[PDB]
DNA sequence: TTTTTT
């Protein structure tokens, strides 16, 4: 019968177009799967998609309105939904999806049936995945001059590197982690490290997450939490003074299921896939609210205690006591971080352990042996 | 006269098309009525029920103008509106709907009276629906470790079945059932298992549904549980601190009515169906504002008693009063929960319960004499 | 000369188009005059007339572009308006007009000159509208077990009598009826009844019309009370804590005339008729921020004292002071009340009391002798 | 084959239409990066670039359907996100981009791979930045009256000239420098010039960013400080007072991230790119919430010592303790000042700073030794 | 303030 209806029946056959639960429409073009609300991206897979057909098909898809009756067409097939996100060890870039299980970086039509959603916006550059770089050598000196590998130091830097590596598995988490330290000791620097290294799948929300209610009204804090693989609540106010919120315990026993309760504004919205790695970046002790087994299950704490410091604060940081160790200060580590610099190397590394760690399954534990308000509880 | 109202006429002799009270219009495909507010579906059931026509009539069925004219006559003819879900004891699947007096399941046109809008969202498979597995037997191990079948626990259990089986049925309840026990004691797990059984029929909002009033401005967290089956309220926090809000006793009167007033974003229909058999997962006794008769006969409480834990802190559990048999945390559990691996088994274990139990008539009974402050006021 | 325009004078000639004050464009089809704002049926009633039309004229009515052309023709005829429902002793159902001034019911174009709006939703079987039937029998024992007709019980079965019947008539009420009473009663079997009675001449809203203002924003809640001949407000907050909000005198001084003000969601129209019974569903004294003679001439109160109790707890019931009469609950009352059994009995028995009460003239009147707060401005 | 389509390839292939992470589209005429998301600007840069084509092609450049058709094409052709404003050491103009590595201006195609979004607002003149002028000759003799070149105040000067020329670039400062000194002493003076220099890259909003939370409800003040370059804080309120509100030392720590966490009213983008210097304009001694070697590192404090006056209290000005040299009060300076006499030679200034300070790598140091509530910690 | 708008 009509030409137009064979195109949309032959670009349904490829299995490029899906319907997902929420009633968006993801399309499947540069090897990595897109979706938008307010400008679907039908059209944009039919006109790429145009080369994969016969000779006498492709003339016919140029005009936009035929365009726009095959897009009609496609869109009157797909009546079943299906659901997004099933497999919870890989990690989808721009070009591909990168396997976690054995390091192979599946692209084109293998990296197709693991149907993930959100991306890490940037190629995968399979040149610079080599463990052998100079690169390497400079980030392996930063990262043992961050968390020394000493005796003194063991359980504190495997705690770092699971806490670090776990923020790949798309997973549900069941712990909450607290970058305690002093001033200028690494902490910004390893966030930063990790946001370049993992790109998207990295969000930063405020503190209004952890003392204020998440119920009533819009609290679009929760609601850019969806289907993130890694959260982080800087800055923690202090609390020895009046007027803070203490840390309501709720919150942070809300914050480790499954499903998150929390809307945008505008929407009705209301259930949150939770795949997020919660991290504190604290400079203080936490104070809660209420304290029972309950809490003390979803609580660890990793250590930092190496200062870097200019010559100038050489003696006043030495004869210090929240540090144990002093170094030298450099100026372009923070420029060239942002320039993108140790992305893959710090790829590797966190790769490489996560196969080291989690290969069997992927599981937090809490160490509430370092909280004095906890070591009051040891009872 | 015109061919396009033959076939309009047609499509509307089959009877596929219905017009609901709430303004919609639902379809017929996939052996299951389905609709949706933003969009018509009628175009996509005229492309797919373009095979029942003759030959010549099938030609015009596929040039999107002529299938838009086709909806515009068919829109036209509707003028008297049906009601929906009347029959409150049939589970409605994505490809028919299992009746539940006798477990027979239904498809096909037979499976088209029953006019159930509503919907699991996964297809029925009858060859996981036996009781001879070794899912049904790890499922029966996990139940019997969750809640024990002893002489101490009879009451508690029975209650335990009684109130999961009572997620099936379509009809109003008239208790609030709370999941009362300590921590690591198997509520979350429970929960999940209810969720992978009854699918899509299982929403989870938030806690201002019970301490806030329900009225005033938008609601989406009532506007939720039109026609849900199933309402989970989890994670109640203490209220021995201060600022504490108590739970209102209104909401609770409210939330045991054939109508919840509520409405969501950008409407205007106020009324909202109420199916729900609300649980609260819990971990502290509730306390409310005033006790009275009125709600001395909405509530019922049950007990966990089963503390799972890891060889670490084996004897610091054991010798605890909150909990009567220690046993061996699993981690593949939750992991092989989220898996869908023990659903079948489970709605087949929750359609023996409720022939078991509601097969004369359903309805739940108060368990008031639980409370100490309900106990209060019939010392 | 032109044909639609001959098709559209002819339409209207009939006189089944009319413009309201408001601005809408009521339909008469089906023997029932409709009215929609997101759909307008101008079209649906030219293709349900245009079987009258000579048959030169009824080919022309099928493609729905020339349907539109003739609404459009239609739509620029109206200049003038035509006030609608004044006849406030009329009962519409959706298959003609039931008087109420002598029992006799009209069918047919006998029942259009009576311009109708709202209607009950569901069709009048003039077979079960006979006195004598098992269900009549069923229902008036349930209301003499209501409320006794005994001595000390008679002015208060004549007031329920009198309050009931008010909600048949089409005119504005200006008092408010309470039903005080303590728990297991009756007052929502009365509520149900009623409900399964009227039908769509029965809306529910919340309890924000009396405790906050309905004139800053959309409010439908007030909104959808235009031309609705009941309102139910149940679930009464108790007063006596801190922090329940008293019940403004201000907000039931303007639900007493015949005009309140309040628009819906995306709507101009602020003027709203009031021909409502509102009835509220309490179980303690209310009281208000401030008590006058104003106040009390509006106000009326029947008492429920018959408590409805399963033999576990006759005996406590039995030894109350708030009781006069202990009977035995029955559980499928309100499941058969549900599929409207005793629909057309209570019709019947309200349409008796009607003729009893309100034939020469409808007033309702105030009882200030049962308020304590009343009963101190009259010591 | 088609003749339109070539045409949108050579639209596109040509780099002149690109698309945001946002989801907008920003389009290159009149020599700058502009975009509405109301207006669609590309029919414009069609209409605009139709004279570089074949004679055959531009008469299909004159239908305003043909031009539709084309933006259409386009628009199905942008499938990859572009950053933008990556090169931080890069000031855009109306007419082109300013380099400051040599001080060359760039326009046209030059001027367009910088993806510059934000501009200064006015059209760069080449034949007004000469070196030699009278309005340098002023300008030059203001800026020695303000910060006079003496021995005694050398690191002032250059840490003034320092402060002033970071206000070029777009990196990301991290540090904040406060203005102290008395009234009518030449702050205002450095704030005009500037804002006359840079033009739309610098707003001045209220202190309520100081002595505030961040998190709670909007912030509108946070979303003006997106991609902006300086920010001044005037009208700082004296602290010796009662009650007065004391500058929030996390609101310190909280403003010279990357990025900063705040969201404006009705919307849901929460994250923010902070390319702003932050200048403070206070009047006495500033007082905090708590001093902690962590906002040790992040503070920077300039004096003024020169106040201008009339001869009225020239001898009080004369006598005064806090002053180093009064001169004479001058009123035509904010009449020309206004007028932007000295626009381009304070710009030129500038860039000569810039060129002389910061051309390795840009970094604002700390003092914290110049005041006394930081000089008790000196224990 | 949001929602409502628009
Ligand atoms: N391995 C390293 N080698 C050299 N310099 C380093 C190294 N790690 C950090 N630095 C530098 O030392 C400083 C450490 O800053 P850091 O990231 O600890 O701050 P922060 O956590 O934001 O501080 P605070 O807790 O005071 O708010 C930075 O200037 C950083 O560039
Ligand atoms: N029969 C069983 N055998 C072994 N492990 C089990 C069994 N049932 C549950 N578990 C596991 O024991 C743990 C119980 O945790 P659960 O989700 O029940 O906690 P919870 O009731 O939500 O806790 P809390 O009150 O602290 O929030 C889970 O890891 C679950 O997988
Ligand atoms: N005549 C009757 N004979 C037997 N049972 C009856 C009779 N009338 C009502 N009942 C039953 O008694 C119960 C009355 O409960 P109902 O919901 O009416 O109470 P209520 O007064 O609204 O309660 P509350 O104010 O506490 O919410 C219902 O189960 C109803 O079916
Ligand atoms: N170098 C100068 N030469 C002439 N007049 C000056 C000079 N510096 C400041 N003034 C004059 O002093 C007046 C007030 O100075 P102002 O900038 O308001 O000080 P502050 O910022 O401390 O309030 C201005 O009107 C300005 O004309
Ligand atoms: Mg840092
Ligand atoms: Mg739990
Ligand atoms: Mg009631």
């Amino acid at each position: 019968g009509n030409k137009l209806f064979n195109i949309a029946q032959r670009i349904l056959d490829t299995n490029s177009v899906l319907l997902t639960e929420r009633g968006d429409h993801i399309v499947w073009i540069n090897n990595s799967w897109k979706f938008n609300s307010e400008e679907p991206l039908i059209t944009k897979l039919i006109l790429s998609i145009r080369h994969q057909l016969p000779k006498e098909y492709s003339s016919e898809l140029l005009c936009p309105r035929k365009r726009k009756t095959v897009e009609a067409n496609i869109r009157d097939m797909l009546v079943d939904s299906v659901e997004t996100d099933t497999y919870p060890d890989k990690l989808p870039f721009k070009n591909g999806v990168l396997d976690l299980v054995d390091g192979m970086f599946y692209s084109g039509d293998d990296a197709k049936k693991y149907t993930c959603t959100v991306s890490t916006g940037f190629k995968f550059d399979d040149t610079k995945f080599v463990e052998d770089s100079p690169e390497m050598e400079e980030l392996m000196n930063i990262i043992n001059d961050i968390q020394p590998l000493t005796d003194e130091n063991k359980k504190n830097r495997e705690l770092y590197e699971k806490t670090l590596s776990s923020c790949l598995c798309g997973a549900t988490k069941g712990c909450l982690t607290f970058f305690f330290g002093e001033t200028a000791t690494g902490k910004s620097t390893t966030k930063r490290l990790l946001k370049s290294a993992i790109g998207d799948l990295f969000v930063e929300t405020g503190q209004t997450i952890l003392t204020d209610v998440l119920d009533k009204g819009p609290n679009p804090f929760i609601a850019n939490m969806h289907l993130k693989r890694s959260v982080f609540c800087s800055e923690l106010p202090d609390f020895a003074c009046s007027g803070s919120k203490k840390i309501r315990s709720d919150n942070i026993k809300k914050l480790t299921e499954p499903c998150v309760i929390g809307r945008p504004c505008f929407s009705n919205k209301i259930n949150n896939r939770n795949h997020a790695t919660i991290i504190i970046d604290t400079n203080y002790k936490p104070v809660f609210d209420r304290i029972d087994n309950a809490l003390m299950r979803r609580i660890a704490v990793v250590r930092f205690r190496t200062h870097f410091s200019q010559p100038s604060g050489r003696e006043a940081a030495e004869n210090n006591d929240a540090y144990d160790k002093v170094k030298l200060l450099d100026e372009g580590l923070d420029g060239k971080i942002q320039n993108n610099r140790y992305r893959f190397a710090f790829l590797y590394l966190l790769v490489k352990w996560y196969k080291k760690y989690h290969i069997p399954i992927m599981k937090l534990y809490p160490t509430p042996e370092e909280i004095p308000d906890f070591a009051f509880y040891l009872k």
